[PDB]
Formats: C-alpha cells, structure tokens, sequence
C-alpha cells in the first residue's frame, strides 16, 4: 500500500483526550513558497472565477507528534499543530506540481512538507453494538477519490493553555462528523480514542488522525438512522457494514482496491491497535485463528 504511511501508532490500545497535549504555534506552519505565495493566489482566483460559490475555511496543520516512551506515566503524546486553510490545501497538496514542491522542501529546509498546506483530517473506525464496522460510498461526481469506499471524517475548523482546547475540538469533531453524515444521536457514541496517524501518499503526504468510537446501536439501527434523514442529510450514496472479524483480512479482499487511501489508514490503525491481542486468552487459537 504505497499510498499510505503510517506516522504514528498509539499505545494502550489508543490514547484518551486527557493523555495528549497540543503546541498551536506559528513556527508549525508552512513556509512560504520558494517564488512567493502569489503562485497560491493565482489558482484560487482561476477556481473563483468559474465556481464563485466557493469559500476558503481555516484548518489546523500536522508538522509533527512524538509519543512518550511507552510505559511512562503524565501525557503520552504531544501535537505539533500549525494554521492552514482550503485555499493553501488547493494551491499546494492538490497542485499539478506539488512532487515538485516536496523535492523543494527537502533541498531547501530538510523536510519534504514545508512548502505543503497538510492540513490535518480526522476519521473513525465506528464499532456498532453487533461488533461490525461501518463504512460510506463516495459520490462518483466529487473531485477527491471519486466512487471510493470511506469511513466517517471530515477536517475540522479552528474556533498546554491554547493546547487543551484544541485537542478538546480535534475529539468533538469526529463525533460531530458522525451525528452530520451518519445521523447517530450523539448519546449513542463513545468518547473516543487516538489510533494514530495516517499520511496520503496520492494526496502529497496529508495526514489524519485516525480514532475508534463504539456505538450502542446494532448495524440495523444505525441503517435505519443514516437511511431516515433521505438522500440530502449525508454527502454519501451508501452506507454498509463489515463484521469486526473479518476486518483482519480486509487488505486480501477486492474490497481493498475501492478504499480511499485514509480509510486504508483507519482499518490498518484498527486492526493493529484494537486488533492484534498480547495477552494467553485472546491470542489462543480458537479465539485468533492462524492465517
Ligand atoms: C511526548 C511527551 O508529551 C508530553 C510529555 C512527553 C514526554 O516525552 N514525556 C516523558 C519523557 C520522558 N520520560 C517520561 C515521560
């Protein structure tokens, strides 16, 4: 799968919000490009000037998270967290020539991303009560992964002393892009974990954070939710469910080939972090077949 990387893997089965602390900080943004932003500037005039409906949004930007050594008690993880926006993403990540600006970023500044937008997505594993996860058919008339299959996300909008509100919106997010798409009760949702982190290859090395929710609601239950609101409460087409168990071996499956690539880095996430058991009664042979 060289579209994705994986950047982080959390401990413990997945990190709580109380366990990560945020850096917000200017020094984590991009760095202007090597012959001025006016290169960003021409390509969202050109975009304006045929679909003048659109509107620019900031974004929190990934430059970096370093995990603390396992085991140790305080916070776990620390966020790297930089400002981006829509405009900046179009004229950088989605640009023809944006091979050119990662090649850039090495020579000039030892980092492939410094001239990239990377504003950070979030995704969800979502476990129903009936132990299946749900997944979502994209529209085949979008401009990004056309017809692919995805899990619940989105790239949430801003508004340890900043740091704490910002890891409180990054958790609020993922749930809130679930109650919009899927059209769950917020009741019916677990607060969630960090998984990890997942880089896009085909996007320019954007990455998301990658978290596992548990819903109260059977499959059936959440079809019933996601189909009531009718074809204008949700972005999707579809909605469908794999059980937990067969999850494990989604990489072998010809469904893999239709997945975006950061619904690829949400199941391998899952399956290495919730999945994957160390412990004698969990990994006996009955309980995880060999193969
Ligand atoms: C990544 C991180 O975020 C906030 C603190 C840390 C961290 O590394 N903590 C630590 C270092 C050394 N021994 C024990 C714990």
């Amino acid at each position: 799968d060289p579209e994705v990387t994986l950047l982080l893997q959390c401990p413990g089965g997945g990190l709580p919000q109380e366990q990560i602390q945020a850096e917000l900080s200017p020094a984590h943004d991009r760095r202007p490009l090597p012959g001025g932003d006016e290169a960003i500037t021409a390509i969202w005039e050109t975009r304006l000037k045929a679909q003048p409906w659109l509107f620019d949004a900031p974004k929190f930007r990934l430059h970096s998270a370093t995990l603390a050594p396992i085991g140790s008690r305080g916070p776990q993880l620390l966020l790297r967290l930089g400002l981006t926006s829509y405009r900046d993403f179009l004229g950088t990540n989605w640009s023809s020539s944006a091979a050119w600006l990662r090649q850039q970023g090495a020579t000039d500044w030892g980092d492939t991303q410094a001239y990239l937008a990377d504003p950070l997505g979030v995704g969800a594993a979502l476990a129903t009560a009936d132990d299946f996860l749900v997944f979502l058919r994209r529209s085949r008339q979008v401009a990004e992964a056309p017809g692919l299959v995805d899990v619940p996300g989105g790239h949430p909008e801003p508004q340890d002393l900043a740091g704490q509100l910002v890891v409180h919106e990054l958790f609020s997010s993922v749930l809130q892009e679930i109650c919009d798409e899927v059209n769950l009760p917020l009741l019916t949702l677990s607060q969630p974990l960090l998984l990890g982190i997942a880089r896009n290859e085909t996007s320019a090395g954007r990455a998301s954070a990658e978290f596992y929710v548990q819903c109260s609601l059977t499959s059936e239950q959440v079809r019933k939710h996601y189909l009531s609101g009718g074809p204008e409460a949700h972005e999707s087409t579809g909605i469908f469910f794999v059980e937990t168990q067969n999850v494990r071996r989604l990489p072998e499956t010809e469904m893999w080939a239709e997945l975006c690539p950061s619904a690829k880095g949400a199941i391998i996430l899952y399956n290495r972090v919730q999945g994957s058991p160390t412990g004698a009664a969990l990994g006996s042979p009955a309980l995880l077949p060999p193969l």
